[PDB]
């Protein structure tokens, strides 16, 4: 599923992202831009041969099961599938563990590099939140 911005940061608030660990909802919506481009099917393969999944590009090294990541964790206790689903309640439930772990939001890459310290609140602009 590709979503619409609005969509998505309504999906994000009604499941509880906006204010987790004190990131606000525009956070999560840069953040899903520059990962995924809001597709929810979105799958890239790391160099140490993880791969990243879904809305929040969700990475098999730590956080989900996908049967060919050796040596990895299933920290979310979730096939890296259900990362994919139209349905984004897993990638969220996922993504507050991760932004629990101690780096908050740069845990994701695109997140430090390109919505980190700006201004984020534009990715909720005309938004009926
Ligand atoms: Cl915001
Ligand atoms: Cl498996
Ligand atoms: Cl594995
Ligand atoms: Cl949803
Ligand atoms: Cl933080
Ligand atoms: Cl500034
Ligand atoms: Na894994």
């Amino acid at each position: 599923k590709v979503f619409g911005r609005c969509e998505l940061a309504a999906a994000m608030k009604r499941h509880g992202l906006d204010n987790y660990r004190g990131y606000s909802l525009g956070n999560w919506v840069c953040a899903a831009k520059f990962e995924s481009n809001f597709n929810t099917q979105a799958t890239n393969r790391n160099t140490d041969g993880s791969t990243d999944y879904g809305i929040l590009q969700i990475n098999s090294r730590w956080w989900c099961n996908d049967g060919r990541t050796p040596g990895s964790r299933n920290l979310c206790n979730i096939p890296c599938s259900a990362l994919l689903s139209s349905d984004i309640t897993a990638s969220v439930n996922c993504a507050k563990k991760i932004v629990s772990d101690g780096n908050g939001m740069n845990a994701w890459v695109a997140w430090r590099n390109r919505c980190k310290g700006t201004d984020v609140q534009a990715w909720i602009r005309g938004c009926r939140l």
